[PDB]
């Protein structure tokens, strides 16, 4: 029934991506965080909010690897310690998505705006909200929130744009949603997630990121293996406008660990390059 809910089962939760992806969303956050003044998190597409973990899941070779490491880098600290705190066992059993590494994170004044159109993960990112008064959580689409929900009225935010690429046509919604965001809120941070399928796509997509005209863009991804044309995502990758000071140092301190607990070959990549500077 509606009124008790199973937590969404994943296969996926926690893989490599995750860790690239809420690792940035979480030093972000922790940068917003320098200043006392409120900020908003805006999660486009933001899933069901956690996922419970187990064909062995991909969980056992990304978040496993790397949480329980004595020598975790500092970087790594506030992400990890959101997932520690959803799994007080010792034991993987839950992944917090996007929507939970923020409900941690943020402060008492600062707001979260949350939506999702997945029938099934849609009542449950409610339910992790319920009793939550910072949050607003809609089944609408995410694209849509970039125009109705910017600029917030905390003049301050995160926006973390990260749908599933199941249709083509999200490698361009990515970027026209990201203009009228930044037309609106020319000053916010915008996360964007993107996996590399081929990377044909991604190139196409990055041009017209340029074409915008938008300025300090930054390009972060870990391959565990290099560029294909069958052999399914190989890379991800997170496209930052406006990132906070410190974190293109910190993912040069923190790409090399991660790509080694990552990719036990070696293989792939693991890169910090600007799109466009300043
Ligand atoms: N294939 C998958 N199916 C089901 N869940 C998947 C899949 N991959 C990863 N996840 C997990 O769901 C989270 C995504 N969001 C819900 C799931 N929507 C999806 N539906 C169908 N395909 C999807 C997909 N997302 C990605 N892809 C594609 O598949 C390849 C990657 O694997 C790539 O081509 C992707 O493009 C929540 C986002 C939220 N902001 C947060 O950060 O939590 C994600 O973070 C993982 O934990």
């Amino acid at each position: 029934g509606s009124h008790m809910l199973s937590y969404r089962h994943s296969f996926h939760a926690g893989n490599h991506a995750d860790v690239l992806k809420h690792t940035v969303q979480s030093l972000i956050i922790e940068s917003l965080k320098e200043k006392d003044k409120p900020f908003l998190y805006l999660d486009t597409h933001a899933g069901a909010g956690r996922y419970q973990l187990g064909r062995t899941g991909k969980y056992l070779e990304g978040i496993a690897r790397i949480w329980q490491q004595d020598d975790l880098p500092a970087e790594l600290e506030a992400y990890i310690n959101v997932v520690k705190h959803f799994n007080r066992s010792g034991q993987l059993r839950y992944y917090p998505g996007s929507p939970l590494i923020a409900r941690q994170l943020l402060r008492e004044q600062d707001s979260l705006q949350l939506t999702e159109l997945h029938p099934s993960d849609y009542p449950l990112l409610r339910s992790e909200f319920q009793k939550d008064s910072r949050a607003r959580v809609e089944k609408a689409d995410g694209f849509q929130q970039l125009k109705a929900k910017l600029p917030p009225v905390s003049r301050r935010g995160l926006i973390l744009i990260d749908p599933p690429y199941e249709m083509k046509t999200d490698y361009q919604a990515v970027v026209s949603g990201i203009a009228e965001g930044y037309k609106r809120f020319a000053t916010g941070t915008y996360a964007l997630w993107y996996p590399v399928v081929l990377r044909q796509q991604i190139k196409r997509m990055i041009h017209d990121l340029e074409a915008t005209g938008i300025r300090k863009i930054l390009q972060i991804e870990l391959a565990v293996l290099p560029d294909s044309d069958r052999r399914g995502m190989t890379a991800s990758g997170m496209i930052v406008i406006n990132p906070p000071w410190k974190l293109e140092q910190q993912m040069n301190n923190v790409l090399p660990w991660l790509h080694s607990k990552l990719v036990p070959a070696g293989t792939g990549h693991a890169t910090v390059s600007w799109i466009v500077p300043e």
